[PDB]
């Protein structure tokens, strides 16, 4: 019923095409779901799972148009986007984003965030790559609840944006990652270079230690009982945010550092990241976009 224009890459959990669906001629994200099995047929609690999220609609949330299981597979239509947030930051490195650009973005970002948490739905792997962007100046999350439906594997699978929580081995984190994601990405638009740009479990974990410093108990409470905790985890002192992500204001920088406050019952939430006096002069600039 879809013919594959092209191929869009390889996704988290398949092949991704580009593709027209022949009996209403949409242009859509044709995402094929792995199985591990394969054999053994799409496992029921992912079906359901999935099922569910084609109720979980907003504008920055990119629309699952349909789930397809047939011959024991699993084919996800998306709502097809032309340009990513990664790509759009490589094409803007000379000259960065416009700060009201990123403004916009990050607005629009913490809509849909809101929208999904207050359903109780997190992402739990946001990163560059899946911040969709439309030439009407939209931004949208996409995957969105994939991760819980099919799990996150290894395979590389980026680090980056990867909450401390998480790295610590906590097995019961909360909508308090995907602001953390998002806090990281917002450092990247701004400074053009990722934050945290780990190529392993600890070498993640110490290169936030080394910004933000050293967790503890007092900063922490609860953080020494962690399933990965190590007490000889090297004792780094925590940086400012004047060094970490200039020219970035003192409303942004406030913004910044709440998304990132290392305790997730602290940080802040999206929510309340919405009232934040960074939002007070927010606009929606429109995209300047090459397809
Ligand atoms: O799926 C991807 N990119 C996508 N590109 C256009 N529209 C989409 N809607 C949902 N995902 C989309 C992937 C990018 C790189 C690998 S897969």
């Amino acid at each position: 019923n879809f013919q594959k224009v092209e191929k869009i890459g390889e996704g988290t959990y398949g092949v991704v095409y580009k593709a027209r669906n022949k009996l209403t001629g949409e242009v859509v994200a044709l995402k094929k779901i792995r199985l591990d099995t394969e054999t053994e047929g799409v496992p029921s609690t992912a079906i359901r799972e999935i099922s569910l999220l084609k109720e979980l609609n907003h504008p920055n949330i990119v629309k699952l148009l349909d789930v397809i299981h047939t011959e024991n597979k699993l084919y996800l239509v998306f709502e097809f986007l032309h340009q990513d947030l990664k790509k759009f930051m490589d094409a803007s490195a000379l000259t960065g984003i416009p700060l009201p650009l990123i403004k916009s973005y990050l607005f629009q970002l913490l809509q849909g965030l809101a929208f999904c948490h207050s359903h109780r739905v997190l992402h739990r792997d946001l990163k560059p790559q899946n911040l969709l962007i439309n030439t009407e100046g939209a931004i949208k999350l996409a995957d969105f609840g994939l991760a819980r439906a099919f799990g996150v594997p290894v395979r590389v699978v980026t680090l980056w944006y990867r909450a401390p929580e998480i790295l610590l081995g906590c097995k019961y984190y909360s909508t308090a990652v995907d602001i953390w994601s998002l806090g990281c990405i917002f450092a990247e638009m701004v400074t053009r270079r990722a934050l945290f740009p780990g190529d392993s479990e600890i070498d993640q974990l110490f290169r936030i230690f080394r910004t933000l410093g050293t967790p503890d108990e007092v900063v922490w409470p609860g953080v020494t009982s962690m399933p990965d905790y190590k007490p000889s985890f090297p004792k780094w002192a925590r940086q400012d945010f004047s060094k970490v992500v200039p020219p970035l204001d003192e409303d942004g920088r406030s913004l910044l550092s709440q998304m990132l406050h290392y305790d997730p019952n602290k940080r802040i939430s999206a929510k309340a990241a919405l009232a934040h006096p960074f939002f007070q002069d927010v606009t929606k600039p429109v995209p300047h976009l090459r397809l």
